[PDB]
C-alpha cells in the first residue's frame, strides 16, 4: 500500500498509442449511430419471422392468386434454421420458436409452396411440444403468446396438420388465455387504445373490425405491429394499413420485424448504454441530438417506444423521464400518472418487459427532487414489485438464467444512485454489458446500434486508459506526501489514497489532474488539522494555534508548539498554493476569499474544541451550524472546483453553488457529509443523534436517528436539484461537487451507527484505481 504499492505500478494504457487507438473506435461509433440519429437510418431492428408470415399472407389487391408482397415468401423460404425452426440462431427460446415457425407453416401452405420447409417446420413444432413437461419447461414467454399460439394452433387443426392438439400444455395455454381474455373490457377495446392492439392476430373472432380503425395510429399501424396490422388490412382492406406495411417492406427489403418504428426507445437506450459504460464523455454531440429528439416527442401523456404509438409505454417513458432529466431537460413526473389506475398498475403484458419498466421507474425514482411525492410512491411500488419478481418462477426461467436476471434485480435494488462510485459502476458495467443481447416482444429481436462490440471495445479500453493516467497522478500525490512533512504528525493516520479516490472516482478526465492534486493536498492537510483540535491538541495550545490562524503571519509561529510550528507552515503553504493556482485559473483574486474560508473553518474547529474542554452537548441547531462548518467540505471543495481547467467561475457563479448560511451545492454536501457520517458512526464529544436527544429527554436513540435520516433525505433531493438545475454554472464545476457528495455517501452508506468498513474502503480503492479491465 501506500508508496510502494503505487510506484510498483507500471500500466501500459499510458502511451499515447492507446488514446490514439480509442479515438478511431469514437470516430467509428460516431458514424455508425449517425444514420439512427441525424440520418433516416432509424429503427435498426432483426428479421421477425413470425411478422414476416404475416406479412406475406396478404393477397394481392389486383385480385390475383398471388401475395401482394411476394418477397416476404422468398425471404421465408430461404430462412429455415436447421432445425426447422425460424427465429435468430443465436439464441433459442422456445415459445419464440413454436410462433414463428407455426407462423411461417401456415403462410406457405396458404400459397401452395415450400413443401420440404413445412414437412421440417411441423416436425420441429411436434418435436418440441412433446419435450415439454411441465410449467416450468415452457421457458420465457413471447408478447402474448398465451392467447395468440392457441389461436394459430387452431388454425392449423382446421387444416388436419399432424401436431399433437391434445397435449396437457396445448389445454393449459388455451386456459391460460380464457383468464387473460376474462379480464378484457371488449366494448373499451374501440375506444381506448391498448396493449392487445399489438396482437389482433391472435383475437380474431372477437374483434368487430368495422369498429377497430379508432385506435389505430397514425402512421396506419395496430401498436407498430406488422402482423397485427396485416390481419386487419385482410379484414378491412383499409388503405393505411396497407400504407404502413409498405413503408417496412421499404425500409426493410424483404422482411420485416416485430415492432416498428422503435425511433424513441431506440435512441434512449443507445443514450443509456453509451453512458452506463462511462464512455459518454466522447460522444456530446451525439447524446445531445438523440435526446433533442426524445424530447421533441415528449408529452403529458407519456411516450411509446415509437413516437406514433397511441398510448405510452411504461419502459420508454421511465428510461426517457431519467435520461432527460439527468441531461438538464426539464421534465416533470407527473407523467407517471399516465400509469396509474386511480396508484400504479404496470404488471399486464409480458414479463421482461414488465420487468424493465419496473427497474426503469426505480431508477427513475431516484432523481427525486424536493417536494415529488410521486417519486416516493414510484419508489416504493417498484422496489415492492422487483423484491416480489425475485421470487417468482419467471425470473429463473432458462432465458433469464441466461441473461442473469435474477442477478441485474438484486443489483438495482441494493444500489443507490446518489451512493454510488461513478469510475466503479461504468467499470462494473463493461463487465455486464453484452454486445450480442437479445430482446423479448413478439419475437426475440436485438438492436445492434445499441449492442455491439464497438461500444464495449471502447468502454473496456478507456476504462483502463484513464486508470492508467490516474496510476501516474498517485505516484506524484504519493511521492508529494512523502516529502510534504505531514507524515511527522504520527497521530494521524496516512491516507493519502483515500482522500485521492475521494476526487479522482468523480472527477476523472485527464484534463483535472490539477484539481484533483490540490483536493488530494487540501484533504491530507485536514486529517491532520481534525486530529489536533478535536483530539491531540489541548485547548491552550489550540487557541494558540487559532490566534496563529487570524493572523496569517509565519513569524508568529514562534510562540507556538514544536509540532504546530511544523503544522502552521505546511498549512500555510498548501493554502496558497492552491490559491495561486486557482487565481491562476480564474484570472482574479482569491487570496482573500481562500483565507476567510479556512479562518471559518478552523474556527469552526476551536468552537469545537472549547465545547469538548468543557463537556458542552450542543442543541441540535448549535451543533448542525458548528458541523455544516467545521466539517470542513466546503473548503476542501473550493481547494478544486476553482482550479478544474478551462472552468471559468465569475464571483456571481461561484455563489450559486457555495455559500454559507444557503442551501446551495458546499452547504448541502457540507450538510450531508456531517450527518451522514453521524448516522454511520456515532456509535463508534456528541453527535447530532446525542444532541437531539438531549434536546428530546423523553426520545428514543430510535427516533433520534429517525430524525437525523428526515434532515438527510429531503437534502439529498435539494443537492439533486441543485446538481441537475439548469443555470449559467459551468457544468463540469457542479458535476465536480456533486460527485463528491456521490462517493462519500459511499462511505457513508446504511448508516447504523457501527462505523466505516476501512476494508471496503481499500476494496473501492483496488477496484477503481488499482485493477484494470481485462482486454
Ligand atoms: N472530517 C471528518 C472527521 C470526523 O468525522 P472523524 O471521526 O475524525 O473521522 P470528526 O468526528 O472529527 O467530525
Ligand atoms: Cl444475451
Ligand atoms: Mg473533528
Ligand atoms: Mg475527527
Ligand atoms: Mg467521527
Amino acid at each position: 500500500w501506500g508508496y510502494d504499492l503505487v510506484h510498483s505500478l507500471k500500466s501500459p494504457y499510458i502511451d499515447s498509442s492507446y488514446r490514439e487507438r480509442a479515438e478511431v473506435l469514437v470516430s467509428e461509433i460516431k458514424a455508425m449511430l449517425n444514420p439512427a440519429i441525424t440520418g433516416d437510418g432509424e429503427s435498426m431492428i432483426t428479421p421477425s419471422a413470425y411478422d414476416t408470415a404475416w406479412v406475406a399472407r396478404v393477397p394481392a389487391i389486383d385480385g390475383s392468386a398471388r401475395p401482394q408482397f411476394p418477397q416476404t415468401v422468398d425471404w421465408i423460404l430461404k430462412n429455415q434454421l436447421k432445425d426447422g425452426s425460424w427465429g435468430i440462431q443465436s439464441h433459442f427460446l422456445l415459445s419464440d420458436r413454436l410462433l414463428a415457425t407455426l407462423s411461417c407453416v401456415l403462410v406457405l401452405l396458404k400459397w401452395n409452396v415450400g413443401d420440404l420447409q413445412v414437412e421440417q417446420g411441423i416436425e420441429f413444432i411436434k418435436s418440441n411440444l412433446e419435450l415439454v413437461k411441465d410449467e416450468t419447461d415452457q421457458d420465457s414467454l413471447v408478447t402474448d403468446f398465451e392467447i395468440i399460439f392457441p389461436s394459430l394452433l387452431r388454425e392449423a387443426q382446421s387444416l388436419r396438420l399432424g401436431l399433437p392438439y391434445d397435449l396437457p400444455y396445448i389445454h393449459l395455454l388455451q386456459t391460460k388465455r380464457q383468464e387473460r381474455l376474462a379480464k378484457l373490457s371488449r366494448e373499451e377495446i374501440y375506444a381506448v387504445p391498448s396493449p392487445l392492439l399489438y396482437s389482433l392476430e391472435g383475437i380474431q373472432d372477437i374483434v368487430e373490425w368495422e369498429r377497430i380503425m379508432e385506435v389505430q395510429s397514425q402512421d396506419g399501424s395496430f401498436l407498430s405491429s406488422p402482423a397485427s396490422t396485416a390481419c386487419v388490412f385482410m379484414h378491412t382492406g383499409d388503405a393505411k394499413c396497407l400504407e404502413f406495411l409498405n413503408s417496412v417492406m421499404i425500409k426493410f427489403g424483404n422482411f420485416v420485424p416485430c415492432l416498428y418504428p422503435v425511433d424513441l426507445l431506440e435512441r434512449l437506450l443507445i443514450v443509456d448504454n453509451i453512458v452506463r459504460l462511462g464512455i459518454y464523455r466522447h460522444f456530446e454531440k451525439e447524446i445531445k441530438e438523440a435526446l433533442d429528439y426524445v424530447y421533441r416527442h415528449w408529452n403529458e401523456r407519456g411516450i411509446g417506444w415509437g413516437r406514433l404509438n397511441p398510448i405510452a409505454d411504461l419502459e420508454t417513458t421511465a428510461l426517457g423521464f431519467r435520461l432527460l432529466r439527468l441531461h438538464r431537460y426539464n421534465v416533470s413526473p407527473a407523467i407517471f400518472d399516465n400509469f396509474k389506475d386511480a396508484k400504479f398498475i404496470c404488471s399486464t403484458g409480458q414479463f421482461n418487459k414488465d420487468v424493465a419498466s419496473m427497474l426503469n421507474l426505480y431508477r427513475a425514482s431516484q432523481l427525486a427532487f424536493p417536494g415529488e411525492n410521486i417519486l416516493d410512491e414510484a419508489k416504493s411500488f417498484a422496489t415492492k414489485y422487483l423484491r416480489e419478481a425475485l421470487e417468482k418462477s419467471e425470473t429463473s426461467s432458462a432465458w433469464n438464467n441466461k441473461q442473469n436476471l435474477s442477478q441485474e434485480i438484486k443489483y438495482a435494488l441494493k444500489t443507490s444512485w446518489h451512493a454510488s462510485v461513478p469510475r466503479v459502476e461504468a467499470k462494473r458495467y463493461c463487465q455486464v454489458y453484452r454486445p450480442d443481447y437479445a430482446r423479448i416482444a413478439k419475437c426475440v429481436y436485438k438492436l445492434p446500434y445499441v449492442n455491439n462490440e464497438k461500444f464495449l471495445e471502447l468502454g473496456k479500453l478507456d476504462f483502463n486508459i484513464i486508470q492508467s493516467i490516474h496510476q501516474e497522478e498517485m505516484k506524484n500525490v504519493t511521492s508529494w506526501f512523502r516529502d510534504s512533512g505531514l507524515p511527522l504528525f504520527t497521530f494521524a493516520r496516512e491516507r493519502p489514497l483515500e482522500f485521492y479516490f475521494l476526487v479522482a472516482a468523480g472527477t476523472y478526465e485527464p484534463q483535472y489532474a490539477k484539481c484533483r492534486f490540490l483536493f488530494t493536498k487540501v484533504a491530507c492537510l485536514q486529517t491532520v488539522l481534525d486530529d489536533m483540535y478535536d483530539t491531540y491538541g489541548t485547548l491552550d495550545e489550540l487557541k494558540l494555534f487559532t490566534e496563529a490562524v487570524r493572523r496569517w503571519d509565519l513569524s508568529f509561529t514562534e510562540n507556538l508548539p514544536d509540532y504546530m510550528k511544523l503544522c502552521y507552515q505546511i498549512y500555510y503553504d498548501i493554502v496558497h498554493e492552491v490559491a495561486w493556482e486557482a487565481e491562476k485559473e480564474q484570472g482574479r483574486e482569491l487570496v482573500s476569499f481562500f483565507r476567510k474560508g479556512w479562518e471559518d473553518y478552523l474556527l469552526g474547529y476551536y468552537e469545537e474544541a472549547e465545547w469538548l474542554a468543557a463537556e458542552y452537548v450542543p442543541t441540535l441547531d448549535e451543533y448542525i451550524k458548528n458541523g455544516i462548518t467545521s466539517i470542513g467540505q466546503r473548503i476542501l471543495l473550493l481547494s478544486g472546483v476553482l482550479i478544474m481547467d478551462g472552468q471559468l467561475l465569475s464571483q456571481e457563479a461561484l455563489e450559486k453553488v457555495d455559500y454559507p448560511g444557503r442551501r446551495v451545492l458546499t452547504e448541502l454536501n457540507s450538510l450531508i457529509s456531517r450527518l451522514a457520517d453521524d448516522t454511520k458512526t456515532y456509535k463508534a464529544l456528541a453527535s447530532s443523534i446525542e444532541c437531539y436527544m438531549k434536546d428530546h429527554p423523553e426520545c428514543t436513540e430510535e427516533e433520534a436517528l429517525d430524525h437525523i435520516y428526515s434532515i438527510l433525505e429531503p437534502a439529498v433531493k435539494e443537492l439533486t436539484r441543485e446538481f441537475l438545475k439548469p443555470d449559467d454554472v459551468p457544468f463540469a464545476c457542479k458535476k465536480m461537487l456533486f460527485e463528491e457528495t456521490r462517493v462519500t455517501m459511499v462511505i457513508f452508506k446504511d448508516g447504523d451507527g457501527f462505523g466505516v468498513s476501512k476494508l471496503e474502503v481499500k476494496d473501492h480503492i483496488k477496484e477503481c484505481l488499482i485493477e484494470p479491465l481485462p482486454l
